C-alpha cells in the first residue's frame, strides 16, 4: 500500500528470456501453423469465430517494439495463439495436434525460465 514496498522479483532479463522463448517456439517443427496470422481471406469463418487472432510473427514484433508491458503479458499472448488454435480446429488434425504440442512446449519452458 501507499509507501509500504512489497518485495519483487528482478525483472531485468524478462526481454531476452522471453525472446529466447520465442525464438525456439518459431524454430520448433512443429510451428509451421503459427508463423504468420492466418489468412483471413483464405481459411472462411475464422475472422468471425475467433475475435482476438494472434501469431508468432505478431508476438515477435510486438516484443520488439515494447508493446509487452511485462512478461505475463506476453504470457497472454502464446496462450491466446494456442487457444485459438484449439477453438477452430479439431484435437484430431495436424494442426490441432501442433497447437497441443507447442502449448506443452511453451509451458515447460516457461515454468522452467522464470518458476525459479
Ligand atoms: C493456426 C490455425 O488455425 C491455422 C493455420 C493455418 C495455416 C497453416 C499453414 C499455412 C497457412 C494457413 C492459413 O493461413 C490454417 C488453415 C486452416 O484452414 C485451411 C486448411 C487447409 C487449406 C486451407 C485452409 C485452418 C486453420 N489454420
Amino acid at each position: 500500500s501507499m509507501s509500504v514496498k512489497k518485495p519483487k522479483r528482478d525483472d531485468s532479463k524478462d526481454l531476452a528470456l522471453c525472446s529466447m522463448i520465442l525464438t525456439e517456439m518459431e524454430t520448433h517443427e512443429d510451428a509451421w501453423p503459427f508463423l504468420l496470422p492466418v489468412n483471413l481471406k483464405l481459411v472462411p469463418g475464422y475472422k468471425k469465430v475467433i475475435k482476438k487472432p494472434m501469431d508468432f510473427s505478431t508476438i515477435r514484433e510486438k516484443l520488439s517494439s515494447g508493446q509487452y508491458p511485462n512478461l505475463e503479458t506476453f504470457a497472454l499472448d502464446v496462450r491466446l495463439v494456442f487457444d485459438n488454435c484449439e477453438t477452430f480446429n479439431e484435437d484430431d488434425s495436424d494442426i490441432g495436434r501442433a497447437g497441443h504440442n507447442m502449448r506443452k512446449y511453451f509451458e515447460k519452458k516457461w515454468t522452467d525460465t522464470f518458476k525459479v
